[PDB]
């Protein structure tokens, strides 16, 4: 089967966390979040990084409201003070050889 | 910027082609199409293959209406006799190191 997206109906100003698990990850370096604004191609904007914070944003991405909770269990994506510009779908994917496998995703709607 | 999806309003029974270019592809083996049914996580269902047809479907995928036009210029996805079950978004992506880059995508709507 195909996994369902988590659907979060959020209110402007709400703080959101979108979940992705480390449980079955083979190589953390190949783990990233992809943002798809409505009607756009998805694009990676943050990836795992071997550091204390545990992540690095994509070149050209800047938004102080975004962070991640990264540890041995979690690769979770946080937004403080969400707004309608954040509406869209978010996918957590791990590259494996020739393809990427998306283990989870969330639709943020208002 | 982010690339726009091609939006195709299709009618049941129409034959559709969704476009992806070979032009800038570094390694064709890492090229695949991803299907995202509404509310679901995207999933690869067909990839480039070094053969005369030029593609191989994912394990578990079977749909006789699907094919690809694959050559030195094109990695195009075809559906003969489209129906509302095909509604969703389709992304063409090439794996590069730790992330995938989606070069094109199409939303199929009815």
């Amino acid at each position: 089967d195909i996994k369902e997206l988590h659907v979060k109906t959020v209110k402007r100003g709400e703080n959101v966390t979108m979940e992705c698990s480390m449980s079955k990850v083979k190589d953390k370096d190949k783990l990233a979040w992809y943002r798809q604004s409505f009607g756009k191609v998805p694009q990676y904007f943050v990836r795992y990084y071997s550091s204390n914070s545990g992540y690095k944003f994509a070149e050209g991405f800047k938004d102080s409201r975004f962070s991640m909770t990264v540890n041995d269990q979690k690769f979770d994506l946080n937004i403080i003070g969400t707004r309608e510009d954040d509406g869209g779908e978010y996918f957590c994917g791990e590259v494996e050889g020739n393809t990427i496998k998306f283990t989870s995703g969330t639709r943020l709607q208002f």
